[PDB]
């Protein structure tokens, strides 16, 4: 089992329990945005990250405890519309508020049983994209195609392709490049880089990223959700912190900005189409939906082609 998260008493993780950190209670995010959870009946706003006022306006302490009736009145009856109690975990509210003096924000809202959880962040290609995937005739076009498509669409320096072994260890199979790049195309690497507990997470919440490796996560506060006395699950907001030893890896090897989605095969993790950029980069909120939208689109190509 997950080892406690480090807020519970859980151990630090290190190099000989690489598979045990409990990567979707973080109980903290990425600073790119906000994120508020609010309960799915009432709508009282229960926690707050700590940087809320950055893009929201008001402190954490003033809007804790506020409804989202009171706070987003022209969003919480389509919210209570779109993801009533009991909904289907994979639906999604999104909305664009207009608002803020110095931009836009997109709004991202999902549930997790009683919990909303709300994402807040600034705000011919897609049939071109999707005829390209749909086309390719054999597995080495498919993923030449998927990183080069990718690269133009997002402007990520590097895309992978990076299929798994039997053994868990993986290989680049295929890459697009800024121009000058050394090239990573046939590297192999240990299964402890993307550890099992990550595999397992990433069949079920397909697309994950860390915009800058250098930055400080952003703690929710409360850690615990008040309905439970329990961590907040996080595993499907983009938003979430990334592990500590992933983003020292990242750092590492020289990477800014960091994204990945699943290429899922028969129910398993096949691969991952991944991303990366040298300085950091908040990849705009509408492309990664386009991302999402064409690694399930590769991820049934392969298994066909397979
Ligand atoms: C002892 C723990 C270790 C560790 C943990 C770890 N790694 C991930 C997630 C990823 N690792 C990836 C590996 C690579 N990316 C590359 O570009 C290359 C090679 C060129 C490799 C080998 C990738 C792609 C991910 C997915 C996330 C992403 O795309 O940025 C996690 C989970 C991170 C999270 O979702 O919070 C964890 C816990 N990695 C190690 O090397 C050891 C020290
Ligand atoms: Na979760």
């Amino acid at each position: 089992p997950f080892f406690p998260p480090l807020y519970l008493g859980g151990p630090e993780i290190t190099t000989e329990n690489c598979e045990r950190e409990p990567i979707h209670i973080p109980g903290s995010i990425q600073p790119h945005g906000a994120l508020l959870t609010a309960d799915g009946h009432s709508g009282e706003v229960l926690q707050v990250s700590l940087n809320a006022a950055t893009f929201l306006g008001q402190e954490p302490t003033v809007l804790r405890g506020q409804t989202l009736a009171a706070l987003l009145p022209d969003q919480w009856p389509a919210l209570q519309t779109a993801l009533p109690p009991g909904c289907q975990d994979a639906l999604q509210y999104r909305a664009t508020l207009d608002w803020p003096a110095a931009g836009h924000l997109s709004l991202t809202v999902h549930r997790v049983a009683e919990l909303l959880i709300l994402e807040f962040e600034p705000t011919h290609a897609l049939r071109n994209a999707m005829f390209a995937l749909e086309s390719a005739p054999n597995l080495r076009a498919l993923a030449e195609v998927a990183t080069q498509t990718v690269r133009e669409l997002s402007g990520f320096d590097r895309v992978m392709l990076y299929k798994f072994a039997p053994d868990a260890t993986g290989e680049v199979i295929a890459e697009a490049r800024r121009e000058g790049m050394q090239a990573y195309l046939g590297h192999r690497f240990p299964a402890s880089t993307t550890p099992a507990q990550a595999r397992a997470l990433y069949t079920r919440h397909l697309l994950r990223l860390t915009a800058d490796t250098r930055a400080a996560a952003v703690p929710l506060d409360p850690v615990l959700n008040p309905q439970t006395n329990a961590p907040t699950p996080l595993g499907g907001a983009v938003l979430r912190a990334t592990s500590p030893m992933h983003m020292q890896y990242l750092r590492n090897m020289g990477v800014g900005s960091s994204l990945s989605v699943s290429v899922v095969v028969g129910g398993q993790l096949w691969g991952l189409i991944v991303c990366h950029h040298q300085t950091p980069y908040v990849l705009p909120p509408d492309l990664r939906t386009t991302l999402e939208y064409l690694g399930r689109l590769l991820s049934l190509q392969v298994q066909r082609k397979e």
